DNA sequence: ACTGCTTTCGCATGAACCTCCCAACTACTTTTCCTCACACTTGTACTCCA
């Protein structure tokens, strides 16, 4: 697994839903830090950070 | 002989350190991750050369 696969996953779920968007549509929105795909670990889990 | 050098003494009672090992500040290894390029071999296409 890698931040690469819940790109992936979420892509799938989206063109099974048959929507317009895609990876131009995902790394722009990756590397604009609109959605958690950089730095995720740093702010999300909080306390299995730790461990 | 009297020499020297001892020595014992003192107003109540009240209060009146040295290595060594831990710290800061750096770097360099540590302890597991995911991500592909390379080297061949069978295969299908090429045009022969008599």
């Amino acid at each position: 697994l890698h931040m690469t696969s819940t790109i992936s996953i979420l892509y799938l779920a989206s063109t099974h839903l048959s929507l317009p968007v895609y990876t131009c549509d995902y790394i722009k929105w990756i590397c604009t830090a609109k959605m958690p795909y950089f730095q995720a670990s740093e702010i999300l889990p909080k306390s299995w950070r730790i461990q």
